[PDB]
């Protein structure tokens, strides 16, 4: 299972396109979008769905999935397209992977670092946030001290008004779209 992938450009025409643009535009309408691409990685996608199938049947009425933003340098884009956000990724709440509710956070040059042509990249990612608590600065805390292998799926900065989520597990996030844009 080598998780090869294709990149398909999203046509302005595509219903999909407008949904990503709108959500991006809530907090980043001052940036100019060059393009939006869909990342098609069947092995990565299947393994993502496997964890979701598990997580749904486990968390009852909880909506496990959210769509969050993650900014990264150009160099990491191939890495992320193949391996999502699993383990071997160089790009005070955790040692997992951070994801932003609002594009503007991710659009910081420190995450969405401009390349030579001045182009910034932010993914719009399906993340399985599941059941979360407030996090502190490598594995999530345990839900129940009397049953402590049962863990929070993610942690967040504020539980009832969250602006970021941290994932620590494998196949917990799928990089469905990439948004390329400039200042
Ligand atoms: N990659 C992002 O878009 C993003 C979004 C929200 C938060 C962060 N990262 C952090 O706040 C801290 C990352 C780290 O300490 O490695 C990145």
């Amino acid at each position: 299972k080598q998780q090869n992938f294709c990149v398909v450009e999203l046509l302005p025409s595509d219903p999909e396109y407008n949904t990503v643009a709108s959500k991006f535009n809530q907090t980043c309408s001052h940036f100019r979008i060059e393009k939006i691409e869909r990342i098609q990685n069947p092995d990565l996608w299947n393994s993502y769905q496997a964890k979701k199938k598990t997580m749904d049947a486990k968390n009852g009425q909880t909506m496990n999935e959210k769509q969050l933003f993650h900014g990264t340098d150009a160099g990491s884009v191939p890495h992320v397209n193949r391996n999502g956000f699993n383990r071997s990724y160089a790009g005070a709440y955790g040692k997992g992977t951070y994801f932003a509710v609002n594009a503007n956070y991710s659009a910081n040059d420190t995450y969405s670092r401009p390349d030579a042509n001045g182009r910034k990249h932010v993914y719009y990612v399906r993340v399985l946030t599941g059941i979360y608590t407030h996090g502190n600065h490598i594995v999530p805390p345990s839900k129940n001290p009397q049953n402590p292998t049962d863990l929070y799926d993610t942690v967040t900065d504020n539980v009832h008004h969250p602006s970021l989520f941290v994932a620590f597990y494998d196949y917990q996030a799928y990089p469905e779209y990439l948004i390329t844009f400039r200042k």
